[PDB]
């Protein structure tokens, strides 16, 4: 028993992380297979940032003016293009410690682990979510541009997730590892807006349900709602609209618990209407939307072997 | 910007996790030079449990009635003594894969890693606190035991924990890597009881330091108290005494704030006294003791390369 905000061992992953530097300018890549990936902003510099000419930019600092380091000055770099927001560095030899991987786009409220790197070393790992208005509350200083982010289980690494900017607020945006933002974002800086943030209610009823397991039982209804009421309930506390999808994915808790899916959403609005209390759930003295259904069953039924 | 409760990238760790397997029972071990160590409980079952009679027990079921598996069944057991409550475990050879490792015993109130590990592959990976009570507050399935927990940045793994069982309120606890138990619990099940837990002020502390460097400052004093008048508000609360030795390691903190130890003491206090308010610091509706002065510090000089 017990729960804890889990991420993935990040094994597979830091052997795949190389520096890149491209005059000043050095930063994280991803090397799998005999290319780089990274942010395609190692090419700007000061103003440049202001309003980067991304194309004018890269027809003049040639191959040679890339640096990728794996553990050492020395791979040799012979090819480049631009996928949207995202450099592409073929390159001499494949990695020796390349894992099976793949790229995936991911949809808000999953949750995935970030693996923070300065200049091509990991520094920490820690699990988040991407939110609704597709930014993430994460945590990076300066140099940690091309840090990823991926989900395991497997035989593997599923990537999903590539740093590349801090905005005015102290929040975080990337792109996937085909170099597409997540959200209305461009690598420039000048002024750029998010979403209002909502709390992706399907997980928190998935963290109710950890709770249950855990014991934590005194918030429990008994009651019962419609999903009519429950949503028109949500949306004044800015809580996501829960759907017949998501009773869906939850039904596998439900059967554990005995407790149905509209009877913990019953038991939901009134930790919304009426109080909280301070009183405490697994931890915390809020609400938690940052495990998913899958991550809570992530303990009964799949983390190693037969 | 941001903070997040970071763990150790695991990579170091998860090349060194066999599991042990001696009759039924099979648990984790961690597998350093020629020796395997693991959780001398392994060779019990049933109401064994209940008053295990260990040296009894170890002197018949011999040295090939112990399997390791690194990745598959094959490495070979030619010894074994019981230093404390591990066992140990002379083999065959050297992992090809042991990383520069050290083993340390910490006090409570410092922070590692734990890489959640069943049957020898890992599950996942969290950062906590040793508790002033020598418990873990973790998140343990059956089949953990023999999990470690360690601190890196440098070269290495310094090992200090190893999971040997859950007390009947689901907390957690364990030995060092001599198979010292950290405080008074014994690998038996009968009847436990630890600590009224405390929480640990200089790392509230630390975490205001955090919270000010982020720009969350409402709950700032100007005010200020004496160590005295502090310790008698903290105790009140079940708060640990903060003494010199703590004033002294939250000095580069101070520097870099400009806000003096006991003026962030005496801001601790009203937080404490008067309200919280349900404001949030940082995530937290709460006050947060699982973040070090070093860890805080560990983001600012000192987490990869020059
Ligand atoms: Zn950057
Ligand atoms: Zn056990």
């Amino acid at each position: 028993s017990g729960f804890r905000k889990m991420a993935f061992p990040s094994g597979k992953v830091e052997g795949c992380m190389v520096q890149v530097t491209c005059g000043t300018t050095t930063l994280n890549g991803l090397w799998l297979d005999d290319v780089v990936y990274c942010p395609r902003h190692v090419i700007c510099t000061s103003e440049d940032m202001l309003n980067p000419n991304y194309e004018d930019l890269l027809i003049r600092k040639s191959n040679h003016n890339f640096l990728v380091q794996a553990g050492n000055v020395q791979l040799r770099v012979i090819g480049h293009s631009m996928q949207n927001c995202v450099l592409k560095l073929k390159v001499d030899t494949a990695n020796p410690k390349t894992p099976k991987y793949k790229f995936v786009r991911i949809q808000p409220g999953q949750t995935f682990s970030v693996l923070a790197c300065y200049n091509g070393s990991p520094s920490g790992v820690y699990q988040c979510a991407m939110r609704p208005n597709f930014t993430i509350k994460g945590s990076f200083l300066n140099g940690s541009c091309g840090s990823v982010g991926f989900n395991i289980d497997y035989d593997c690494v599923s990537f999903c997730y590539m740093h590349h900017m801090e905005l005015p607020t102290g929040v975080h945006a990337g792109t996937d590892l085909e170099g597409n933002f997540y959200g209305p974002f461009v690598d420039r800086q000048t002024a750029q807006a998010a979403g209002t943030d909502t709390t992706i209610t399907v997980n928190v009823l998935a963290w109710l349900y950890a709770a249950v397991i855990n014991g934590d039982r005194w918030f429990l209804n008994r009651f019962t709602t419609t999903l009519n009421d429950f949503n028109l309930v949500a949306m004044k506390y800015n809580y996501e609209p829960l759907t017949q999808d998501h009773v869906d994915i939850l039904g596998p808790l439900s059967a554990q618990t005995g407790i149905a899916v509209l009877d913990m959403c019953a038991s939901l609005k009134e930790l919304l209407q009426n109080g909280m209390n301070g009183r405490t759930i697994l931890g915390s003295a809020l609400l938690e939307d940052e495990f998913t259904p899958f991550d809570v069953v992530r303990q009964c039924s799949g983390v190693t072997f037969q």
